């Protein structure tokens, strides 16, 4: 699913980003569309043969199990392919673990170059939440 702008931002609200771990909802809304152009069914492969999932892009280096990275992790204890959904729910629930895990926002690197210090705020101006 390809989300509008403001569709995202009232899903994301419903499930608990706006203000979790003092990140603003135009934080998460300015990630989304940096990271995936706000496709659910978002893939990548990385250098190292992790691959990152879904509208944040979450990396099965620690965060998911693909079957397919050796010696990775999967702290949020789900199959990548459940991030790729069309309901947010469960790269929401891993997003909250990883923003938690000591980095912040960070974690996302299209966040960092693209999102940190910019009027974020642009991103949920005009929706209706
Ligand atoms: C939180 C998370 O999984 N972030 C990933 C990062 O690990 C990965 O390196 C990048 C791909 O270049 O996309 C995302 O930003
Ligand atoms: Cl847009
Ligand atoms: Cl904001
Ligand atoms: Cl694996
Ligand atoms: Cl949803
Ligand atoms: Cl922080
Ligand atoms: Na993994």
């Amino acid at each position: 699913k390809v989300f509008g702008r403001c569709e995202l931002a009232a899903a994301m609200k419903r499930h608990g980003l706006d203000n979790y771990r003092g990140y603003s909802l135009g934080n998460w809304v300015c990630a989304a569309k940096f990271e995936s152009n706000f496709n659910t069914q978002a893939t990548n492969r990385n250098t190292d043969g992790s691959t990152d999932y879904g509208i944040l892009q979450i990396n099965s280096r620690w965060w998911c199990n693909d079957g397919r990275t050796p010696g990775s992790r999967n702290l949020c204890n789900i199959p990548c392919s459940a991030l790729l959904s069309s309901d947010i729910t469960a790269s929401v629930n891993c997003a909250k673990k990883i923003v938690s895990d000591g980095n912040g926002m960070n974690a996302w690197v299209a966040w960092r170059n693209r999102c940190k210090g910019t009027d974020v705020q642009a991103w949920i101006r005009g929706c209706r939440l």
